[PDB]
């Protein structure tokens, strides 16, 4: 029996509420994607069905965009990836924006698969569209988003007796803007995107008591708080470095809602968040649009060395506390991990303990995970007392974000068992 339940909100559209009393890290739905592709940045880097990174992919030999970890995968992804397959080989060197083959694999699953578990709660037809709210920027945006959809899926789809009934093509691009699901790999590295309907009925809180993570494609929902019978289900849909200013524009630009929570009445954390120097931080938020490019590209030492530019600077530099220096010192902690530099990584994911711990309250899944590699560091330099204490923190943390359900608290185990075996 479900936990869960859709209902109408008052001001909020359809929401999910508790059904019975749930519990800190209690899981409270499971999915698989109803479709879900590769991020333009891990194309080629990542399996485009298991969403695992290695060093040599097998491509599919008739699109050769498709790449795939193994035989399996690559045979496996089959069925999904057959309609797309001829529709990316006609327009190379052309790859649609992600929306596009997003959209392309949900017209596909739509026509040619079984109704989709994805869809139990809430199906693709009922997703938000805010139609009546988009700006006529964003309705241009959409319909150049149509006739790239058109262009693309010549080849498979010609007339509306392709799409599924009454499909329209407009109203769908609106549903994908509002409704996406970023996924990320166990490093909390951006690698996909998915449509998990089900779990759209969550609404936003700047201050949630649910959390999704995700273990490949695969989605789990646990509880991040007490809640009662009968209370809203909410997620966070946004970083949580970010100041209110910032959260009130994704939420206008992508979502088309005004948040009212007490966080952003209260402008909770603002102040903290961009101490130091405006102008130093102005220049650092804009290095990090191309720090943040590099890095969706897994070009690490391009990324060590901006990050390097930045932490070591001559010119003057910004607390650890500011949220745009967190974030250069989080990528330059990733950058030296995939490169091999332990002793560096360790000295800047140490930093980022106490700004973490003050910016990601409560079980976040962003923070358990931080503190993970934090304590294997720690682990693989010797220091085990010190591991010890992160590796418990991170369990912690995960055992009510991640959950026995996702294996990287396997991995965390044997960590735990590793680190306890030498003390
Ligand atoms: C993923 S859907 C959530 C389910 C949605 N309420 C529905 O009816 O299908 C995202 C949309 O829900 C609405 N929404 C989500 N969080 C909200 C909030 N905190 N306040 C007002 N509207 C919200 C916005 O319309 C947003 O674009
Ligand atoms: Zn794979
Ligand atoms: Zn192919
Ligand atoms: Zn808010």
């Amino acid at each position: 029996p479900l936990k869960v339940e859709k209902f109408a909100t008052a001001n909020r559209g359809n929401g999910l509420r508790a059904v019975t009393p749930l519990r800190p890290g209690e899981l409270l739905f499971r999915s698989d994607p109803l479709a879900y592709t590769v991020c333009k940045g891990s194309r080629g880097v990542v399996c485009d069905r298991c969403l695992l990174g290695k060093e040599k992919l097998m491509r599919c030999s008739q699109c050769r965009v498709a790449k795939y970890c193994s035989a399996k995968c690559q045979k496996k992804a089959w069925p999904d990836h057959k309609r797309e397959c001829k529709c990316l080989k006609s327009c190379k060197p052309r790859y649609p924006p992600d929306s596009v083959r997003l959209l392309g694999r949900v017209v596909f699953k739509l026509m040619d698969g079984a109704p989709s578990e994805s869809e139990k709660l809430y199906s693709f037809y009922d997703l938000e569209s805010n139609i009546n709210k988009l700006t006529e920027d964003r309705k241009e945006g959409l319909r150049q988003l149509v006739m790239t959809f058109q262009h693309f899926m010549r080849e498979e789809i010609q007339d509306a007796s392709q799409l599924p009934p009454a499909f329209d093509l407009f109203e769908a691009f609106a549903k994908v803007i509002c409704n996406s699901f970023t996924i990320c790999n166990a490093e909390m590295q951006e690698v996909g995107v998915g449509l998990y309907p089900s779990i759209s009925l969550l609404n936003h809180s700047c201050d949630p008591n649910c959390s999704i993570v995700f273990n490949g494609p695969h989605l789990l929902l646990r509880a991040v708080r007490d809640i009662e019978v009968g209370e809203e289900l909410t997620i966070c849909y946004l970083d949580m470095l970010m100041t209110s200013e910032e959260r009130r524009k994704q939420l206008r630009d992508q979502y088309c809602f005004e948040c009212d929570c007490f966080r952003c009445q209260t402008q909770d954390k603002d102040a903290d968040m961009l101490t130091g120097d405006e102008q130093v931080w102005k220049e650092v938020q804009e290095s990090l649009k191309k720090i943040e490019e590099l890095k969706a590209h897994w070009k690490w030492e391009q990324v060590l060395a901006m990050c390097q530019a930045i932490i070591s600077s001559n010119s003057e530099r910004l607390p650890d506390i500011n949220i745009y220096q967190l974030k250069v010192l989080d990528c330059a902690m990733d950058a030296c991990i995939n490169l091999g530099l332990l002793e560096e990584a360790l000295f800047y994911g140490t930093r980022t303990m106490e700004p973490y711990r003050i910016f990601f309250p409560g079980s976040h899944p962003v923070r358990g995970v931080q503190v993970m590699k934090v304590g294997k560091l720690q682990l693989h330099q010797g220091m085990f007392p010190q591991a010890m204490k992160n590796l418990r923190l991170a369990f912690d943390i995960m055992r009510v974000t991640h959950g026995r359900e996702h294996s990287l608290i396997e991995d965390l185990i044997l960590l735990l068992e590793e680190c306890d075996a030498n003390i």
